[PDB]
DNA sequence: ATCTGTACATGTACAGAT
DNA sequence: ATCTGTACATGTACAGAT
DNA sequence: ATCTGTACATGTACAGAT
DNA sequence: ATCTGTACATGTACAGAT
């Protein structure tokens, strides 16, 4: 009952999504047609949305988008670099498009991006109906992020991936452990869906720095938020409700809060709540162990399962079982022992962080 | 445990499903190619394997397998027949065949008998037509006898018929998501063969959903792990096999039950699956009473002469004009007979 | 004349609004 | 409870191309 | 256009465990 | 008696090659 009134001040008012949806579709479709243009090197590429704002766990307001722009480049093959499970080089096999990017058969990513940046750039220039500006380059992201002034301020991220059709990475033979949830039948026909390849951008300093390629599974996250239950059922017209996206909403409402307070927060993002919480539904199966009659032991129990996973430093990606997102290179013990001791204050004093 | 003794009985063997599988394989392969390895009205004809054996509810022996032979036709006008549901006038490389059912079947007809002719690995001949069957059946022998159905359907690809549009409820045992993807697979048409002297009979094609049936068959618990290596049996299967051997038991001893069919059973089947959507309503511990409660639907569909089509509601398959009274309260005695004695026509 | 990439046309789950 | 805007999957029309 | 290659679903079969 | 793990078998979706 807390629990439910501060969702309903995380609800999305159905005014704003209209009035922000109208201006980011004109932008992101004209984006769109620019890269089918001419010799452009991206021709071809096509539109995936993604994110929260698609999965209808956007919270507060809709003021950041994220959409995928992605290339089918076939006859792919990788070499991952150094067992770390998610980042990958990148080689071809004939002799384009892509011809001035290629290195030693290496798909250079810095490279790449840098011209998909300058083109969604010029573009940006010409549009005079919107106010809408390039964000300033940002180390590791792999995204080219606007600003539109629609009045509010609005983000969109427009992330370039890599679309291969092949089988996915033996790295994630033992992710994506769904089959005691959604099952054998819905395991396999994901894993039939094309995987995706985002530059890593990293700037640093390290070897291969821009040729190095990351995994992306936003669409299978996409689909896994919208068909989340064991039962078929869950939260459609006939059958029940559950808590699962609320408890998602939750926990990224907290980890918002916190992280505008805190700049020690810096390293945490919102997808360690979300890799939290599949490892939660996998755990938790049942849709009855999601009632939304209790929201709020739903809501507990995801935050000691993320307290252990700061204490114990360990936080799997949920498609590349081998790749910790809280190891001590990502992010150090003093950053983790800070974010539990907010968390456990906010939970053991009525979460005052939610009346701010 | 005389159901589980019965189902162990009804089982098909590996080694019989392996022998006759190579065979009804190669005899398949053969005709899809003559289809459209000619300039035959039928180029561009796919196969798409239907019925009991590719929904692993083939009981017995595997000695009997459908397949569809699926012709896409851009661009064609329904018009329902006299409010059958289910029947309908075709209408706009075809047009030697108003889409005649009786026309085209014959060629599709001639040229199966004519490929079968020069067959010379496998012991294979066609069947004499049959009165109401869409279908041209062909009886292999090595030696064991084994009929295969080569069904010919027209495929749609629009929105189906207005007449299925209260069909396939299943929203609360598989969901809205599930019903409207099934409803954007096409649509298919087959064959209207029956030679009752009635008025339009000749040109009156009948909806086939053995498609959306068979993804039914397979994906048919409220919990996407139903019946998977991480999830539980239920017995739903297991009940479909019991009902159709009691069927199939009486109709060998008696010709009364002529006007009845598999389907039947099928048909009803969906229904109690669709009243009693939750897995844990067919647990395997509950056999017996899941059989039963499926001998007492199917019962009270045949006091009340009653089975609607499951995709086309109206259409009612216990209608008097389809099968006669006498006949429902004759399959009625000999149900509650075999209910009340413990199925002695399983012990044969 | 026919061909075809682009985009309209249709339908409905999701979830906010009343 | 019903009404309703957006997102999204798939079917199809046609201007401009061939 | 056609066709093989791959992966894993659905099954059956059986020994060893419970 | 049933359950569980491994072996053995066919069916089917779709990537990629030709
Ligand atoms: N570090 C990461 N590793 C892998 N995938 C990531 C990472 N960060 C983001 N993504 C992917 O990109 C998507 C968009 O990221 P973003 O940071 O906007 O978060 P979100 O899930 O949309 O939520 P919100 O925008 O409301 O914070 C994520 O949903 C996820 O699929
Ligand atoms: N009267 C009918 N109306 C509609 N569809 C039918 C009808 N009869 C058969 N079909 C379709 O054709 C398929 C093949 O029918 P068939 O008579 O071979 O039975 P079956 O379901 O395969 O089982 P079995 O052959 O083991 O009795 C059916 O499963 C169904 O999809
Ligand atoms: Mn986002
Ligand atoms: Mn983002
Ligand atoms: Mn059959
Ligand atoms: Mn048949
Ligand atoms: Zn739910
Ligand atoms: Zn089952």
């Amino acid at each position: 009952d807390k629990l439910k009134k501060v969702l309903d001040k995380l609800r999305l008012k159905r005014k704003d999504i209209s009035e922000a949806a109208e201006t980011v579709n004109k932008v992101v479709e004209r984006l769109l047609r620019r890269m089918q243009k001419r010799e452009s090197e991206f021709k071809g590429v096509e539109q995936l949305n993604t994110g929260s704002y698609y999965e209808h766990v956007k919270i507060s307001a809709p003021n950041e988008f994220d959409v995928m722009f992605k290339l089918e480049v076939p006859r792919i093959e990788l070499q991952e670099y150094y067992e770390t499970g998610a980042f990958y080089l990148v080689k071809f096999k004939r002799i384009n498009p892509l011809s001035h990017f290629l290195e030693g058969e290496v798909l250079s990513a810095t490279k790449m991006l840098s011209k998909f940046r300058k083109i969604i750039k010029e573009e940006v220039k010409e549009i005079k109906d919107i106010d809408v500006s390039v964000e300033k380059e940002k180390p590791g992201s792999p995204a080219v992020t606007l600003l539109i002034r629609n009045p509010e301020e609005i983000s969109v991220d427009i992330i370039l991936a890599l679309e291969s059709k092949g089988s996915w990475p033996i790295s994630t033979k033992e992710g994506l452990p769904i089959q005691g949830w959604l099952g054998t039948k819905v395991r396999t026909n994901l894993r039939r869906e094309p995987f995706y390849l985002v530059p890593k951008n990293a700037k640093d300093g390290n070897s291969f720095q821009g040729e190095t390629w990351r995994l992306s599974f936003s669409h299978t996250e996409k689909y896994i938020l919208n068909n989340h239950g064991i039962e078929k059922t869950c939260c459609e017209s006939s059958g029940a409700k559950c808590c699962r996206k609320e408890c998602l909403k939750l926990m990224k409402y907290l980890l918002e809060q916190l992280k505008k307070e805190f700049q020690e927060l810096d390293a945490f993002c919102s997808y360690h709540v979300k890799t939290a919480i599949f490892h939660m539904w996998t755990q938790d199966p049942q849709d009855s162990q999601w009632d939304p009659r209790n929201l709020s032991s739903c809501f507990d129990k995801l935050l000691a399962f993320f307290l252990e996973c700061l204490r114990t430093e360990k936080l799997d990606h949920y498609f590349i079982p081998k790749f910790n997102l809280f190891s001590q290179e990502l992010i150090d013990r003093k950053s983790k022992e800070f974010l539990s001791k907010k968390i456990e204050y906010e939970r053991n004093n009525g979460f005052p962080i939610f009346d701010k």
